[PDB]
This record gives structure tokens, C-alpha cells and sequence, in this order.
């Protein structure tokens, strides 16, 4: 997993993020949440605009327990989970923004591969209860609200980090929305604004194993 010199440079790392990020208002297991994502970016401005559901964590490891499917809106989300760990679970990971009948659709509906690759795993009904992790298109994180608006969907966990200077902004807002008016209460973890990743959504996940471990 690790070395010694490994753990320690981490070991200081959390310790060095714990002193300088200073006061903060996050519950013990929200926070090794946020330190994850600050520690993966070296921007403490995650600590201001990292908003996490009291029921996140615990729809997200109740999820992982029963194997639930991950929903990743870019494949370098993927490529940072160890299968490994999601064996344990039996965890199955999807990916459609590269498929073939995805790009033409996308080409064909003058939409972006994104939004049909969430269509893709509905049509599948991947959503039903899986972690929805947008870590890059916010059009695919504005699909998911679209859907769950109109098709009522329901997943146990949206992990929205897109990054962007169009509509990453609005995508997360609009989730902060359906909850404002109570049309649901689908967990979430989202870094408000533009700012998101890649990493951020791999650091969450991250995240979220080890707490379920640990609980252990």
C-alpha cells in the first residue's frame, strides 16, 4: 500500500494541513474529507467551498458495502481507484464518455458526450442507488439534477466537483436547489464555484473507503 517513509511524508503532510487550515466548521469525519481534497491540491480554499451532507458519508459507505455501482463522468477518475479496495465491495466502476454510440449521440444531439454518457448509465439504471462522481463536465452534473427534476432518480451519493468557467458554477448551485425546495434529499459533496477535478473527486472517494474502513 505504503512505505514508512511514505506514511510519514503523509503523516506531516495532514498535520501541516491541520494547523494551517485553522478554524474550521467540519465534524471530525467531514473534515479528513475536506484535509483529502487539500491535500491533493494544496489549496486550502477547498476548506471554504467544500459543502458535504450530513448524510454523504453515510449513504457513500453504505453504498460501497453493498457494491454499488460508480458512476465516473471521466475515465482519470476511475484511473485513480485501486480495484483492489472496490473488490473488497464488489464495486463496479463505469465510464461511457468514451464510447462510440455515446460520441455519435452526442454529435447527433448537438449535446456534449458527457451529458449522453449519463443518459447511457440510466438507460441502465447505474444511477438507482450508485455514487454519482462528476469530477470534470458540469453539463453531466446538471444532467443528473435534470433527472432527478423530471425522471425522480435516486442515487445514494452525488460526489459534484466539475471544474469550469461556464457552467461548473450553476451545476452545483442547482443541486443546492432541489434540496433548498425539498423536491429531495440526495446526499452530495460539492466544491462550490469552479473550482473541481479530476483528483478532487478521486480524493473524495479516497476519502470515503478509508472512513468506511475505519469504521471497521
Amino acid at each position: 500500500q505504503i512505505t514508512n517513509l511514505g506514511r510519514n511524508i503523509e503523516n506531516k503532510s495532514f498535520s501541516i494541513i491541520d494547523e494551517e487550515a485553522g478554524p474550521h466548521s467540519f465534524a471530525q469525519e467531514e473534515w479528513e474529507v475536506v484535509r483529502r481534497i487539500i491535500h491533493a491540491t494544496a489549496d486550502f480554499d477547498y476548506k471554504n467551498i467544500t459543502k458535504i451532507h450530513p448524510q454523504a458519508i453515510d449513504s457513500g459507505i453504505q453504498a460501497l458495502k453493498k457494491g454499488c455501482p460508480i458512476v465516473c463522468d471521466v475515465q482519470m477518475i476511475l484511473s485513480g481507484l485501486n480495484p483492489e479496495r472496490l473488490k473488497v465491495y464488489g464495486c463496479k466502476t463505469y465510464c461511457f464518455i468514451s464510447d462510440e454510440d455515446v460520441i455519435e449521440n452526442a454529435k447527433r444531439k448537438n449535446s456534449t458526450r458527457a451529458i449522453e454518457s449519463i443518459q447511457k448509465a440510466n438507460s441502465f439504471n447505474l444511477l438507482n442507488e450508485s455514487i454519482i462522481v462528476i469530477g470534470n463536465a458540469p453539463t453531466a452534473l446538471l444532467e443528473i439534477e435534470k433527472l432527478i427534476r423530471q425522471e425522480g432518480i435516486k442515487p445514494a451519493l452525488i460526489v459534484g466537483v466539475p471544474v469550469g468557467f461556464v457552467s461548473a458554477k450553476e451545476s452545483k448551485e442547482s443541486i443546492l436547489k432541489l434540496e433548498y425546495y425539498n423536491v429531495t434529499s440526495i446526499p452530495y459533496i460539492l466544491t462550490m464555484g469552479r473550482k473541481g477535478g479530476s483528483t478532487i473527486a478521486v480524493a473524495i472517494l479516497h476519502a470515503l473507503l478509508l472512513l468506511s474502513s475505519k469504521r471497521g
